[PDB]
């Protein structure tokens, strides 16, 4: 599924997004922007180390989801990297959560660094109701 920018702001509150560990909704939604375009069966292999990044976050196979075929990779999400390739994004939600637990927070992804970080990301949610 390719969510429009409001609904999924709409979606992500629903599901607890809003400032989860210090992070805004704004930011949340500069990232799934600039990861996937809001698309939640995106997928990207990564041939210099084996690895897929999964769904509308793009969240890597060697750390937080099994695909069984990342070599002497964790899944610190407890799930499939299937579950990250659904159109109902509780479950992308629960890992990307389950990541910023850790101490870099949204900084995990280099993508939030280039292109959010230190960046005015009003726009992203402005006129959603939210």
């Amino acid at each position: 599924k390719v969510f429009e920018r409001c609904e999924l702001a709409r979606t992500l509150k629903r599901l607890g997004m809003d400032g989860y560990r210090g992070i805004s909704l704004a930011n949340w939604m500069c990232l799934a922007k600039w990861e996937s375009g809001y698309n939640t069966r995106a997928t990207n292999y990564n041939a210099a180390d084996r690895s897929t990044d999964y769904g509308i976050f793009q969240i890597n196979s060697r750390y937080w989801c099994n695909d069984g075929k990342t070599p002497g990779a964790v899944n610190a999400c407890h799930l499939s990297c299937s579950a990250l390739l659904q159109d109902n994004i509780a479950d992308a939600v629960a890992c990307a959560k389950r990541v910023v637990r850790d101490p870099q927070g949204i900084r995990a992804w280099v993508a939030w660094r280039n292109r959010c970080q230190n960046r005015d990301v009003r726009q992203y949610v402005q006129g959603c109701g939210v």
